[PDB]
Parts: C-alpha cells; sequence; structure tokens
C-alpha cells in the first residue's frame, strides 16, 4: 500500500485559484461556435454566447481565461475587434487554418465573456508584430477613466466606466511564432513595451514576460538577469507530447505504451518547474515574481479526417490523469506558481468542453478541473508520502495525492490513480486534526484506457459517489479504482 501522512495542522501556503486557469485562442472552434454563436443563433445564447458552454463553466468555476492566444495574439492588431460588430475588418487567421477571422469577438465580447462568467481577464499583446504605442493604447483603452482618444472610443463602443484588468501578456512565445527572438532581444523589447503600460485610476497592471519553451533554462537566465525588475510574473509553457511532433499519437485507441509514456512525460512538469523555479531563485529569492505556466496540456494527431490546422482532438480517462497529475505538481509548487492555463477551453487541445452545433459534451478533462475546484485559493496541507510504483520498471508513482483545508474549514484529498490494470490501496495517516472527522468520496474512471464521451454517449465518463473507503481513528484507508481521480471531503464531526 502507498502510505501518506497528512499534516492538518500544517500549512505549506495557498493554492492561488488561479493555478486553475484556462486559455482560449482564436483557433479553430474555441472561439467560434465553442463560445460565440452569435445573438442571432438558434444555439440558446446570452448576448451571443452560448447557454450550454456558459453554465458549465460557471460551475466548474473557472478563475482566470487567456485570450486571444498564444500565436494568434501576435498577429492580432486589437482595433480590428472593437467597433460596430456588423463593420469590423476580415483578417488572416495564418497559423490555424489560414481562414478568415471576422473578429466579432473582439475586446468588448471578451471582457463580457468574463464577467459572465466570473472570471479574471488575462490579455495577450502583441509584441512580434504590434507596436509599443498600439499596445499602449490597448491598456489604456480598457482601463482609463479620464478623457482621451482612447477612453473616448471605449465609451463611444459602449462601456461607460473602466474595465478592471490585473494580468497582461507582453507577448507569446515570443522564441518562436512571437517573432523568432534571442532571449536577450526580446528582454529588450519586454523592457521598452512594459514601459508604457500604465495603471490608470484604480488598476494595477500585473505585467508578464514571455518565459521559456519547455527546457529552455537559457531563456529563463537571461530574462530574470535582464528584467525582473520590471515583470510580476514570467511564464512557461510545456506540452505532453507522447510521439514524436510528426506524429504525436491518437487521443483514443492508443496503445498502453502510450498511456505510460504520456504520464511520464506529464510528469516531467515537475522537473520543468523545478529547475526554471531554481533559477528564478537566484535572481528573486524573496519569489516576488509569479511563475505562470500559462500553456500546457497534452497534444495529440487531430481527429481523422479532421483538418490539422484546427486541433480538435478528443479527451479520455487519460487526460483526466494528466490533468490530474499536473494540478498535483503546480499545488507542490504554490509557492512561485501562482497560474496556469491549460490549452484551450473548447473544441481545441484538452479542452473540458467539446460542441458539435447545438450539443455539447464535458470531458472527463472538465470533470478533474470540476471535482478539484476545491483546491481553488486552499491551503496546502503539509503532506508526506512513500508510494508504491507503477508502469514499466516503475517509472512512475502509482498515485499523487495532494490534501487542502477550504476555507469552510472542509479538508479536501485528492488522489490520481495512474495504473490502468489495478486499484490503488492508500493508506492516510491524519495529524493534529483537533477533533474527529466524517468523509464522503466521489470518483472519476472508466473501464477503458481511452474510455471518453461522445455526443450521442456525453456520459460514458463522469464522476461517481466513492464509497470504498474506511475512516476509522486518524486512519482512512481507500482502494482507489483502476484509472482514476478521487476527491475526499473531511468534515468536522
Ligand atoms: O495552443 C496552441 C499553440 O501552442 C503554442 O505554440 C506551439 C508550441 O508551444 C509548440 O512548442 C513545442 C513544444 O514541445 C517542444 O519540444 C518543442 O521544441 C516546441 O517547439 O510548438 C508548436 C506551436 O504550435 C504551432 O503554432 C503555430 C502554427 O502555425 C503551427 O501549426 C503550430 O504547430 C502557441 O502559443 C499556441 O497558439
Amino acid at each position: 500500500a502507498s502510505r501518506v501522512v497528512v499534516n492538518a495542522d500544517r500549512v505549506k501556503g495557498t493554492i492561488n485559484r488561479n493555478i486553475y486557469g484556462h486559455f482560449s485562442e482564436h483557433l479553430g472552434r474555441c472561439i467560434y461556435e465553442g463560445l460565440w454563436v452569435g445573438e442571432d443563433s438558434p444555439i440558446p445564447n446570452t448576448n451571443g454566447i452560448r447557454n450550454d458552454v456558459l453554465e458549465a463553466l460557471k460551475q466548474m468555476k473557472i478563475p482566470v481565461l487567456r485570450w486571444p492566444g498564444g500565436c494568434f495574439a501576435d498577429e492580432y492588431h486589437w482595433k480590428d475587434g472593437v467597433g460596430p460588430r456588423e463593420k469590423r475588418k476580415r483578417m488572416v487567421n495564418t497559423h490555424w487554418g489560414g481562414v478568415i477571422e471576422n473578429n466579432h469577438f473582439g475586446t468588448h465580447e471578451f471582457m463580457m465573456l468574463c464577467e459572465l462568467l466570473g472570471c479574471e481577464p488575462y490579455i495577450s499583446g502583441n509584441v512580434g508584430s504590434g507596436t509599443v504605442q498600439e499596445m499602449s493604447e490597448w491598456v489604456e483603452y480598457i482601463t482609463f477613466d479620464g478623457e482621451s482618444p482612447m477612453a473616448n472610443w471605449r465609451r463611444e463602443n459602449g462601456r461607460e466606466k473602466p474595465w478592471r484588468i490585473k494580468y497582461w501578456g507582453v507577448g507569446n512565445q515570443n522564441w518562436g511564432c512571437g517573432g523568432n527572438m534571442r532571449a536577450e532581444y526580446y528582454a529588450d523589447l519586454y523592457r521598452q513595451f512594459q514601459t508604457y503600460l500604465r495603471n490608470y485610476g484604480d488598476n494595477k497592471l500585473h505585467k508578464i514576460a514571455c518565459g521559456a519553451n519547455t527546457a529552455d533554462y537559457h531563456w529563463t537566465e537571461v530574462l530574470m538577469k535582464q528584467a525582473a525588475p520590471f515583470m510580476h510574473g514570467l511564464s512557461l509553457h510545456y506540452y505532453t507530447v507522447p510521439g514524436p511532433w510528426e506524429k504525436k499519437g491518437p487521443a483514443t485507441g492508443f496503445t498502453t505504451d502510450e498511456w505510460w509514456v504520456t504520464l511520464k512525460k506529464a510528469l516531467f512538469m515537475d522537473r520543468l518547474v523545478t529547475k526554471h523555479s531554481a533559477i528564478m531563485d537566484v535572481y528573486d529569492p524573496d519569489k516576488r515574481i509569479d511563475l505562470i505556466v500559462d500553456e500546457w496540456g497534452t497534444w495529440y494527431d487531430v481527429e481523422p479526417g479532421t483538418n490539422p490546422g484546427f486541433l480538435y482532438q478528443q479527451n479520455s480517462i487519460r487526460d483526466a490523469l494528466v490533468a490530474g497529475a499536473t494540478l498535483h505538481i503546480f499545488h507542490r509548487h504554490c509557492d512561485r506558481v501562482r497560474m496556469a492555463n491549460i490549452a484551450q477551453l473548447v473544441n481545441v487541445l484538452q479542452s473540458v468542453i467539446l460542441t458539435e452545433g447545438e450539443r455539447m459534451l464535458l470531458t472527463p478533462t472538465y470533470h478533474v478541473f470540476n471535482m478539484f475546484k476545491v483546491h481553488q485559493d486552499a491551503e496546502l496541507l503539509d503532506t508526506w508520502e512513500s508510494v508504491e510504483r507503477t508502469g514499466p520498471e516503475g517509472e512512475l508513482p502509482k498515485v499523487s495525492v495532494s490534501a487542502s483545508r477550504a476555507a469552510d474549514g472542509k479538508i479536501h484529498i485528492s488522489l490520481c490513480n495512474l495504473d490502468f490494470e489495478t486499484g490503488a490501496s492508500v493508506d492516510i495517516e491524519l495529524r493534529g486534526l483537533n477533533g474527529g472527522v466524517s468523509a464522503t468520496g466521489t470518483t472519476l474512471t472508466s473501464g477503458r484506457i481511452d474510455g471518453h464521451n461522445t455526443f450521442d454517449e456525453p456520459e460514458r465518463v463522469k464522476p461517481a459517489p466513492f464509497r470504498d473507503f474506511k475512516l476509522e481513528g486518524g486512519h482512512l484507508n481507500a482502494s482507489l479504482p483502476p484509472m482514476s481521480v478521487t476527491v475526499l471531503e473531511l468534515t468536522a464531526g
């Protein structure tokens, strides 16, 4: 059995709710159809945004949403997306299908979406092909409460008082699609651009510099050495890609080897965060600067017969395990990691939701985010563990476990069983509790390693009650189902 000791009276820090963040690019059907259907759509909607998706995302408690992209954000000229909707310019979505963007979803529609969702906006500005004045004017347009060409324009377009926004990304993937820049050059641009992004009124911008791709430690070193005093956060991008880029593998119908490889690569997040954080510690020992993992998740070959530029992929219990295990990694590093954004909210990459016209389904990934929402802004509890191994040559931990205490005093313990073949015995010792407790549980599992939901069968994989445990005086013994994500709730009394 795996052994876990939860020290309920020992708080290790706060799990920022933004660790549970999301990301929606103008790519494929993430924005159009996935969210924006238009006010005159036969699809039931609120001001042009489909209701089924809205309600599901509200239930999930989305904390923050990144927009309008990765790559698209460094091609975007925000002025194209404001003004009378019917008069907005077209565009060439160069990176993603080479299709035409109608700009009907723009700044006002995105702010409205965030308000409808109850989430924070995180906007990514254009460095690669934009100018300093253009980005500065966007911030002014959004946040300025006085009179000026930009503020007046905002009011004309129907938003009288300024919006508040905290998170502002000063360019995306500038080492690549954002201009193929050396770190030294981007650091100079970053320092210049950020100078002109002001705090107007009561707004306080948290300026985020473009961070490393995967294991590019040199990028982190340069950006920290050259630009630390001018940033409030530094990003990191890491996708879980089973096979070579040229042939990543399928989202469903994959082999056992692909199961193990996928989970092994997902867990590499821990090494990356650890090593990037170590460099950040050298230049920023007080940990003032956030590490922001603003693109992560699995990336497979798209579904057969679909446009590879649209990145539509299915989503299975394998993805749920990647999501659960990775979120636990963020928990462990919550002293430095204060936001993460899983790549792509709807119809794109590792989505929580997929739509097909008026129909939608919730993926196993959605269910993980919904079950784990109890960790948002929770206090991380000290836990010691000794877990059995699983997979080829015991390369994987059998179980991943995290415990937190919510503001209402309830304790949540979440556990992932990475082995698809057998259940996992976990003995959890509860210490420093004070009173006594009772427990309920919920578990997300499947009977197939590629178990997934479809439009005809939207509920093939979904949470269910979990009762296979015993709680007896300071000890909670659980038998986790194979390939499962489980959440236990302990209440006083
Ligand atoms: O979310 C979609 C898209 O993803 C981001 O750009 C991705 C990269 O992050 C990806 O990085 C690779 C990760 O694995 C590493 O080993 C490797 O060295 C990295 O290069 O590479 C591809 C890129 O997607 C391309 O975006 C441009 C488009 O024209 C291509 O078709 C895509 O494949 C973006 O930030 C975000 O838009």
